[PDB]
């Protein structure tokens, strides 16, 4: 009987005491990711399976006109997904920001679809006004939350690359012996945003701006330290990190990217520069060229820093001189460092169109317990 579905359904929505508990505490904080990678295919239900809970919800809600119901759900469930991602860290930091910013975007898609809907097609005419007025806030509302949840993610991400990736890049040996974090370790940091994207069927523009704004950080940060280092550039080193960063392009090269060989040019012209010869007038003019990413004054510390080996011929006075007066030229036609991009960064979501909304059968996972929701959800499935 569709009048005692709809009656059960109206005293199930009226109380957002038990319900926004439910989905505050068991639905949002309580989200279990899916396993990403080669070998594994998910479908979107299983990725964002959250969002499409929220969205049987807050439009039956809307349905009953439960309009201060739904403002008050929606400011709850804003709140504390953006909490959620606040508090994301460690080995679950890649997957868990991942599926938070599918699950987001799903439910600003249904958003876009539902304002659009409302001017298109369809109880006071002024009631009708705040209820479009209170969709078009809500638009704005999850816009700022991506917005939001992207910059707070991709801050942390850059932050475990402060961590790693400056030993694995430039301290790690490739070849132990030559001269804790290693290569392998800022590949599997890669490889896992590429594969959780992937398995959660992430639009590629997203990853690209995320691998972009992370290689290019890579780039800085490490050249940062190199530079600064007195006793430690030397051929040897050159070679290591030749090896260390032609594997991270070479990544890029099979992963998607084609301007990977861009954003890492400071760490590519430095390992270069370490290998080259370094004797004639020629050859400084010649390594000008290779290194059109760094400045005199980067080429000039750089050099006056190389450190030559036992049998190797040192570095003239004259090339030194011929160097820093390149230097003192170029700076009378008027730092060494690179600054490193923090952001905040724009939203790569709001650049492309928004996820087309069919509607989806009312569904709930299994190891769920959310008794409210699920029988919400069960109840909404019947009227089909
Ligand atoms: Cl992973």
């Amino acid at each position: 009987n569709a009048t005692q579905i709809n009656e059960e359904l109206y005293r199930l929505l009226e109380d957002t005491e038990i319900l926004n508990q439910e989905i505050t505490e068991g639905l949002l904080k309580g989200f279990e990711v899916p396993d990403a990678g080669v070998a594994i295919q998910l479908s979107k239900r299983d990725v964002v399976y959250p969002a499409r809970i929220l969205i049987i919800v807050l439009s039956e809600m809307w349905r009953f006109g439960l309009t201060k119901q739904s403002e008050s759900f929606l400011a709850q469930v804003l709140t504390t997904i953006q909490k959620v991602v606040t508090q994301l860290k460690g080995n679950d930091l890649i997957p868990s920001g991942v599926f938070w910013l599918a699950n987001v975007r799903e439910l600003y898609s249904f958003v876009v679809f539902a304002l659009n809907s409302i001017l298109t097609e369809e109880m006071t005419d002024e009631e009708y006004k705040e209820y479009v007025s209170l969709v078009t806030e809500l638009k704005d509302d999850f816009e700022a939350l991506s917005y939001n949840i992207y910059n707070i993610w991709l801050k942390k991400l850059q932050k475990q690359l402060q961590k790693k990736a400056i030993n694995a890049v430039v301290i790690s040996e490739s070849l132990p012996g030559f001269s804790e974090y290693t290569m392998d370790d800022i590949l599997t940091f890669f490889n896992s945003i590429y594969w959780c994207m992937k398995s959660f069927h992430i639009e590629n523009e997203v990853f690209h701006a995320v691998v972009t704004t992370l290689l290019n950080y890579v780039d800085a940060i490490c050249f940062n330290e190199l530079i600064m280092k007195r006793n430690f550039l030397s051929w040897k080193r050159g070679l290591q990190l030749n090896y260390n960063v032609t594997r991270l392009e070479e990544w890029c090269k099979t992963h998607g990217l084609t301007d990977g060989t861009e954003c890492l040019q400071h760490l590519i012209q430095t390992a270069k520069l370490l290998q080259v010869r370094k004797y004639t007038i020629e050859d400084i003019d010649i390594l000008r060229g290779i290194c059109y990413s760094l400045t005199p004054a980067q080429l000039q510390k750089l050099i006056s820093q190389y450190q030559v080996a036992d049998y190797e011929s040192p570095i003239p006075q004259e090339i030194l001189r011929y160097v820093a007066d390149i230097v003192k030229k170029e700076a009378a036609l008027s730092s060494i460092f690179i600054t490193p991009e923090t952001g905040p960064f724009t939203d790569p979501f709001s650049l492309i169109k928004t996820r087309k909304f069919d509607q989806v059968e009312a569904y709930i996972p299994a190891w769920l317990s959310l008794p409210s929701t699920k029988r919400i959800v069960d109840l909404v499935a019947q009227q089909v």
